[PDB]
């Protein structure tokens, strides 16, 4: 149905936007 995060538990709809969420609120290994 939707796409979820891989760090917390916040969803958007599809990868399309979700990608951004991650980079800024989790910032891979930065
Ligand atoms: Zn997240």
């Amino acid at each position: 149905k939707t796409y979820q995060c891989q760090y917390c538990e916040l969803r958007s709809a599809d990868s399309s936007n979700l990608k951004t969420h991650i980079k800024t609120k989790h910032s891979k290994e930065k």
